[PDB]
């Protein structure tokens, strides 16, 4: 389950955040998107691929995967396609910092900083920036 | 190197600019296509880098985005020590790998993306070597 990514949308003030889990860790990917269309989401995809080990995505089966464009992208890339607790925070987050910001968009990656940096637990506790790194290194052997 | 210093640089194709951020220890890297080197841009561009891994430090080429407040904001807000003007061959690689997926996309910045996949996926030294992808995530882990 190192290559496992989850992959869904969250619609505010009229834009659309385009999130993706890594279900191992926490460790979450967003962006802020005009509209939630293939070539957006394909383009998503292919970065997220290309900075991890992307096998499979887990998506809510809407019309953006159906696309010619995210097909192609995914062959390309070699994810295979299928088809919380993280997402619901990452909206807290982002009401807490909303103020810091006049743009969506930056308080949506301040949010993606806090969430992936922050370490639970106490002393002797791990980030889910910590633990994706930890989980794909020990997987190298 | 040390695990937590990037490399900023740009690149610049079919008029649009290509900020790259290389890892200096492993030559991991991340870019995007960006409308242009405005202090936004760039501020939005570390901004995201720094959620996506640990950064410690930044070398630029001090160019004006740099300078600009929004980044300098950026960078602080992040805890990312600012290092303007500190030291090539890296935009040479890309613009090469671009070269080859060109045709296979519509638009450059897809072409982007694919360049960064190959380079990041390419295994450097021969069949016993390792990516740059996999060097990164050896070089930070810390546990
Ligand atoms: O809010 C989008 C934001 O991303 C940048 C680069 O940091 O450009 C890319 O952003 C998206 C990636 O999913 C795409 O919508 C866009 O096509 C891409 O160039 C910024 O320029 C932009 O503000
Ligand atoms: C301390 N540390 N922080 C990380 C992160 C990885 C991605 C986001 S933060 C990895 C390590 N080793
Ligand atoms: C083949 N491979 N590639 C990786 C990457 C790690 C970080 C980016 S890509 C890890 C493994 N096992």
């Amino acid at each position: 389950s190192p290559g496992i990514w989850q992959l869904d949308c969250t619609h505010l003030e009229g834009k659309v955040i385009l999130v993706a889990v890594h279900v191992a860790s926490g460790y979450i990917e967003a962006e802020v998107i005009p509209a939630e269309t293939g070539q957006e989401t394909a383009y998503f995809l292919l970065k997220l691929a290309g900075r991890w080990p992307v096998k499979t995505v887990h998506t809510d089966n809407g019309s953006n995967f159906t696309s010619t464009t995210v097909k192609a992208a995914c062959d390309w890339a070699g994810i295979k396609q299928e088809d919380e607790s993280m997402n619901k925070e990452l909206k807290k987050i982002i009401g807490q910092v909303r103020d810091q910001a006049e743009h969506l968009k930056t308080a949506v990656q301040m949010a993606v900083f806090i969430h992936n940096h922050k370490r639970k637990g106490g002393i002797g506790g791990y980030s889910a920036g910590e633990r994706i790194v930890d989980i794909i290194a020990t997987d190298i052997q």
